């Protein structure tokens, strides 16, 4: 009852060459690709890379594997994977991709009577996801995933997604778990590119990422906000207390300076200003401006004390209002 | 006396195909899995990963390997492991799993007369353990371990634990040694999942982790507690000592700010507030509030000195009581 | 219709030795090399290394592979790559080069009737790019890429670029994306080197890198510039305020000291002064000089107060002018 | 003269099965293990791991390899290593072990006429060495090294050290070079463990490590000791100098706080107090106590100045004596 | 014309055993080793390791490979490398050595009529170079490179350098490029070592390294030198300015303390004092001594003001002279 299967496998491999694609010189091989995301790994920001584990699956028609028998399907494993022809799919943006070999090489091969072949592989891709951090941290990132044939041009092998976008890409409920991102959705697309070696079809899958705020608020914004409030306390101290008010201005300014350096340590070394950078710069101006006001007041406190008192009293009201007004514009501008 | 064993091995391999599972088209293959944990490696927090070394073992029945001879068992090694059929078990949450090949590939194969097969493999799994750090550091983590067949659906290969939970999973006495965790216990479970490729049984093992406190107390809590006490010292200084009391308020506030940044450097970049974060925030309020009290007292020390003295004297008693009362509620709330 | 291809492949491999180069003892093998840069990876500064992913391609003539058939080309994959002779090309500056094996080893083999062979391979090279950081960050780097045969001297195998430089090297539009560099252009060259094992031709490709400024301005220059301005504020304070002006001088000097240490943390540990280092040193002099002026003024404020006031008033004007004048010379000198 | 050796090798491999241990079903295989330590790699503290390179050697008797010829020994290399049976030795505590393959796989095989076999392998073991840092840095660590058979129980394969302990383990003169440890000596032992798969003999080698002090003295103790002395300087300042003495107390307390955090950055995140931690805590009390004394003195300097002067004068003598006395007890307690 | 070469190769491999060294039982195999350094990689200080890329070459005589033909040499590649016998050379100090496999395994095999064989291999060695940092950074390091046979004792295989030292080791002009070292020269040597497995010849190559100063001057010495000068500024301030002079003493002392910790972060954790450590300690004494002088002066400024003024005036001259004198002795002592 089991010996029948062995004979069928031997017959298919008899006279079968794995170096030639099915339907060579008679038609164009068609491949259907479906992807299942086991887990969307962490999205490293500094290196512009993200790790993803998927069960990449490919389906194609091969008449050379047609067979007749009591069983309509032939489940198998990696043993027969190398004995037949398979597409030379590769990932363009994958900087370093490795497979899983334990406990057994994670590969499956299913063959039907008509000759249809299903081949699925488990992969871990450390792809590169360039990001435009103009609105960081209020930025949305669209990490793509490009793959295609390495040796067969568009005239020989063509990749097409199966059914709609929802069925083409599937993400596990627990797979989409990122500490500082939200997986809003996924999309797919196809395109052709002309090269010196010929035209090759490109299959691209895009993941919509919505960065979640809250870590930077507790890390960068709140220390800056409290620091600005600390500087304004000097406005409530007497002018003659030159030493006391000096500490607030000097300490606050230096505190903001180190926060900017510390804040960008995790941020990628991008050569442009981000939204957070402007917020820090504005906060730096307030603390720096407060010190200038104290110096100006202390400079004229002897010649015209009357105006000095008025400026100090006014500063107690103007500064808090401007800082509060700026926050509403800043948060509203990006949070909308 | 030794040549008899060689003939038996040759006979079993004669006409045996490793590409077909035992009992194909006649029944459903049943596999019994037992696990022994050599050492529960460190549980990295930042990357949500933990390393575990186990002696994964699988048992199944194969009638094709039945034999008769003086010896009731056939101890072997990895040499014959690849010559026969083995399940394509894999770990779903294993981000990167590698085997041990030195001195020899750590694999054993034992066969009995009835045809029962025992196959054990040594593995090192860098699995992912998502954690909800809402009660951190007073949090309990349940790291799972999911594995199953890659090519054989539930209708062909089924995994079941052997005997009770205690025998299914065994942990070495010295294996469970973590610097900041306690291995309270282990549990196992089984479930079915429906996918496009069919239904596959899932075997999950859960490890109960109870984080041990003491490192964060010496690292985060104690510096914060002493810092708050330092600020309250200013209440015992004369009001006219404006400069002296200014240093305490400014220095203490900045000290708390850097502690919050330093504390979360090791903590994962989670976008929500933890229990420790609230404690730091409350401590920040006390030191910040003390500075406000000094500023308010110094503002009215000229118009109504009588009330200024009363506020300063009262602050010496109210502040220590509130800080002490808060600790009892905080520690009692989580330590219970 | 497909069986014809199988016979052709068998005939070519019949009597073909892959250990002997084509045209041995009759002529000199000629190889044409064309490169396509999929993505120019990050250029690490500390380790003097850069990562590049390219589709390295080689073309050569082999009369032993001549064939006649209906199809003028024979697209193939890695299966036949090892069955024939290929050049032993290697990268001299490549510290650690690894290939991509997923989903399939990225290799293509195309053969024409005349016997011309096209062989392309995907590689990731962690080459070393020594840099002379004399004008850093206003420095231009020319990272080379040297490769050649390992066993065949110039008298047997010769590498030559195909057509012009533009066609020889091609860079993808999205491939050239660096956080702190601009890919101005590419150039190629050839040379011979004499060694104990014979003369070997060297193929070198140079990439022109123009570092983009803006990250260091927000990281190093701006904190230094503001720090210098902070020190000059002390010139507007009264001389008798010894304590108040002391804080500015001491704090500013220490702030510059830590910036220099922090600035070079990312910079490679080079044993020479860079352009940025001189800017920091000059800024350090201004803040340090301001403290000296205060000390000198405070030393003679009792004997000859008249001159002390004049020096303090003059310092308020001289110092800002010199710092501003220095910036124009510094920026103009390098930004030109 | 050389052809004789070839015939002998062919004869031994004729009818020899490498899947069966020598003396199967007739006796118990005995293996003698001798180890040579090429270099005891660094002992990482944070990860509780140490790297060691050894020339692991195993000797056993195999009657199937008996031969007669002019030469009494048959030096060989890795080529014949896989053609015969070898023990499946593995390291229990080895988290990740890799071999050396350059220039050639470092393996030797020597066979004598009687059939004795010598098999040595070079290995690099990243074993785990749990440490109890109760007396750190005055702590002695005993890193073990456990290995044994993976498939052959104690009833089939037994490991025994050769001759005495000195000959069993040999360490190169230059191999034992650690930056913060001393290799006092080595010891060996054997034991049996009962498991579900049977009883397996365990071979354990223990290395005696005596941590060398001097790095922490220049890194942690000395900064703390000088900081405490700095605080005591305030006792020599006038009481009315409230601001001057405030800086010493505040700055010293914060300096100790950062030292404790910095000190434990390299130390493993252990959830218990070490000997160094107590020393830091005691030093923190002295600096903190000095600030309290100043605050208490300044609080009563108006009502009863007479007692205030006495306390300040007494503090100048009591504090240095207590700090010096504590050091003698602390150093003597552990350095003995 | 090409078929002649194929026959010659087949004849040599006919009856040739790669498991037996040439001239076995008739003489002692002699191997000549020549090394070419493609690039001397970075010399990591913390891990006591350095990376080097070399074209290791070995030459030996094999009569079994004698042939007669029109061509006097047989250039080849890695294909035939494994088909013949090669020495089992290995590196003793190599902690982790890996080869280069792209584009092709970098191996060459050349055979002459007399039977001489040339075999060269490209290797990347992460060898260990212990360093005695007693005179750091004015220290000279001699990193060795030990290699030899793994299975053939001195009585069978002997390694000898070819010609003089200059020809034995060759370093590329651009290869010797280190950020903090100078490759003064190279030397070679041979020695015998007796072991339990027999006597094995050892080939050692030593590289003379002269650390280049300038990075530490801008990183450690200059901040310390300026800090000491900053402390001496307090000597020019009035005694009554207790608060002003307190800041200089406290801030400078703490600044030196953090520099010592920061300086040794890159330095290896060696348990002994280096030359730089003494310089920092001396600088610490000057700043600390200045604070003591101020405290002593302020203590007696009321009882005997006359002596207090003299001490302060004298300190302005003595301190700068001693610091300058110390530098001349320190720099001259090591820079000579
Ligand atoms: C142009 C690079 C290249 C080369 C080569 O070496 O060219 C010099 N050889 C074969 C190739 N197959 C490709 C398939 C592709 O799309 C799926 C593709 O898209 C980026 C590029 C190539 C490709
Ligand atoms: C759905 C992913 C998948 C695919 C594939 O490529 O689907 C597009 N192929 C074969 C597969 N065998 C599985 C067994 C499983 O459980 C043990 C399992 O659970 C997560 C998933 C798969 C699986
Ligand atoms: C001199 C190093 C060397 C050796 C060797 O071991 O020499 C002792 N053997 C074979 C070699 N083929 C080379 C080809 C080259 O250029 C493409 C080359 O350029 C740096 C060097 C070598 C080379
Ligand atoms: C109990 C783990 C185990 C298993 C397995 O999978 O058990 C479920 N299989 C085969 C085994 N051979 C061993 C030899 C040993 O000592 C040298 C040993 O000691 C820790 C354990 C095993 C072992
Ligand atoms: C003593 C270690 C050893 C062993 C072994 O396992 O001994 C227990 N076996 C074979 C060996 N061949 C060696 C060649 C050497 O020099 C080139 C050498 O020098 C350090 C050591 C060995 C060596
Ligand atoms: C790519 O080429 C194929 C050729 O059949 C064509 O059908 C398809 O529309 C092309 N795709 C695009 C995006 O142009
Ligand atoms: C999974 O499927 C099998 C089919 O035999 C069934 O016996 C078992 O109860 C199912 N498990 C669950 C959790 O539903
Ligand atoms: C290298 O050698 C070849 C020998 O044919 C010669 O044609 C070529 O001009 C040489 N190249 C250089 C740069 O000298
Ligand atoms: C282990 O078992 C063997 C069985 O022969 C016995 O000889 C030996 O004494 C046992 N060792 C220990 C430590 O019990
Ligand atoms: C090593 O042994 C050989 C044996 O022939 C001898 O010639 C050589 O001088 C010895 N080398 C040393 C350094 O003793």
């Amino acid at each position: 009852n089991i010996t029948i299967f062995t004979r069928i496998l031997d017959g298919l491999l008899d006279g079968y060459d794995n170096r030639l694609r099915p339907g060579l010189g008679e038609r164009i091989t068609q491949v259907r690709t479906d992807m299942y995301v086991n887990s969307f790994g962490p999205v490293s920001d500094t290196e512009m890379e993200y790790t993803i584990d998927i069960f990449f699956a490919q389906t194609w028609k091969d008449e050379r594997l047609r067979f007749k028998g009591p069983m309509q399907r032939l489940p198998l494993n990696n043993l027969l994977a190398s004995k037949i022809w398979t597409p030379d799919t590769f990932f363009h943006n994958g900087k370093k991709s490795f497979a899983h070999w334990m406990t057994t090489p994670n590969r499956m091969l299913r063959i039907w009577n008509d000759g249809r072949v299903l081949y699925t592989l488990r992969l871990t891709i450390s792809a590169e996801c360039p990001m435009d951090l103009e609105d960081f941290p209020m930025d949305e990132q669209n990490c793509p995933l490009k793959f295609g044939s390495y040796a067969y041009p568009n005239s020989e092998v063509v990749y097409v997604w199966t059914n709609g976008s929802t069925k083409s890409v599937v993400v596990a409920e627990d797979g989409s778990r990122l500490n500082q991102y939200h997986l809003m959705g996924q999309t797919v697309g196809t395109e052709n590119i002309s090269t010196s070696t010929g035209e090759y079809t490109i299959m691209t899958a895009h993941f919509h990422l919505k960065r979640k705020i809250g870590y930077f608020v507790i890390q960068t914004y709140l220390p800056c906000i409290m620091t600005v409030i600390l500087s304004q306390v000097s406005f409530w101290l007497n002018r003659e207390s030159v030493a006391a008010r000096t500490v607030f201005g000097v300490t606050t300014v230096l505190t903001m300076t180190t926060l900017s350096i510390s804040a960008r340590n995790s941020l990628p070394k991008v050569a442009y200003a981000t939204a957070m950078d402007w917020f820090i710069a504005v906060c730096y101006a307030f603390v720096f401006s407060a010190l200038l006001e104290f110096a100006f007041v202390n400079y004229i406190t002897k010649s015209q004390p009357a105006r000095a008192a008025k400026i100090d009293k006014m500063s107690r009201i103007v500064f808090p209002i401007l800082f509060g007004t700026f926050n509403l514009v800043y948060w509203a501008t990006y949070l909308n």
